[PDB]
């Protein structure tokens, strides 16, 4: 499909809703995001431990949407008995419902395409955009993976009432709401993000990620490398969104933005290879991560200087 990518599952869902219904401000606020996190506790619990944002809900993006656009993303919780009639009302009023779903039931990505035939099924929260309720099925978009599908009513209800690795889903839905949308200018969105990235030392979390990778040389369980590969797609997507913003709005950027994107892509390639090819190159991967930390810090300072 030609869906809004955003930079993560949550932002893809909000942006796809905003794109379809030409809701102002949402897309530009998502596409200007500049963030990195690292959670060492999540690393050792096999949760999505790095990349743009903790999840599944990007609470930082919710704050940016409130503060810049006066846009609230309201969490709704429902029950098995009420959830579908709630959906019918939402589809009549708004045409789309953003729902939290256990990815275990979504087909979305084909790992056999990348020669990974033994991908373990995992109970992991994800987002879908519900477009249609039938008597025994629903139609959903996964905008993050540019995928749409018909799901059985049984599988849809199961997926929305699942205990996952990152919490209990109870028919959670997300409403984009405003009392009165506020306008922002593209340089204002970027200055705020790049200053916050430096003030909160987000480049430091890249270095922390690097330091933990160095310490996995004897870890027989390489799942962390696969999890890391998936988590860092959000960073590649932010780099691509900033290049796109630069072209669209004729912005002055530091000259090494595509180089940095290429650096993150190589880290992702090396983690995927480490996961599956049995190599002993934790030090090589750690070194690349610790280098990109330094380049990203200098990049953020250069954005503030030249923008
Ligand atoms: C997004 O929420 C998401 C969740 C899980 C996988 O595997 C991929 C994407």
């Amino acid at each position: 499909l030609d869906t809004f990518q955003g930079y993560n599952c949550y932002s893809s869902a909000l942006g796809e809703y905003a794109k379809q219904k030409n809701i102002d401000q949402v897309e530009n606020i998502i596409l200007s995001q500049w963030s990195f996190f690292f959670d060492e506790e999540q690393f050792y619990k096999n949760q999505w431990y790095t990349g743009a944002a903790d999840g599944p809900v990007d609470v930082v993006l919710n704050e940016d949407l409130r503060n810049f656009a006066n846009i609230e993303v309201l969490e709704h919780i429902s029950s098995e008995s009420q959830a579908i009639d709630e959906g019918r009302k939402v589809l009549e009023k708004h045409g789309l419902q953003i729902v939290l779903m256990d990815f275990y039931y979504m087909n979305s990505f084909n790992w056999k395409s990348l020669s990974r035939f033994n991908v373990t099924r995992e109970h992991d929260p994800h987002f879908a955009v519900l477009t249609q309720i039938n008597e025994n099925s629903v139609h959903i978009i996964d905008p993050y993976y540019h995928h749409e599908e018909n799901m059985s009513m049984e599988d849809f209800i199961k997926s929305r009432n699942s205990m996952t690795k990152q919490g209990k889903i109870s028919f959670n839905s997300y409403e984009i709401f405003s009392n009165g949308t506020k306008k922002s200018n593209i340089k204002e969105l970027l200055y705020y993000r790049f200053n916050r990235y430096l003030q909160e030392k987000m480049f430091g979390k890249i270095t922390q990620f690097g330091q933990v990778v160095k310490k996995q040389l004897d870890n027989k369980d390489r799942k962390w490398a696969f999890t890391g590969y998936n988590c860092l797609n959000s960073v590649v997507y932010q780099h691509q969104n900033l290049i796109n913003l630069q072209k669209k709005f004729s912005l002055e950027m530091p000259p090494n933005l595509q180089e940095l994107l290429d650096n993150w892509a190589l880290i992702r390639k090396k983690l995927f290879e480490y996961y599956s090819r049995g190599s002993y190159n934790t030090e090589e991967i750690s070194n690349l991560i610790c280098k990109v930390a330094s380049s990203e810090e200098q990049f953020a300072q250069e954005v503030l200087k030249v923008l």
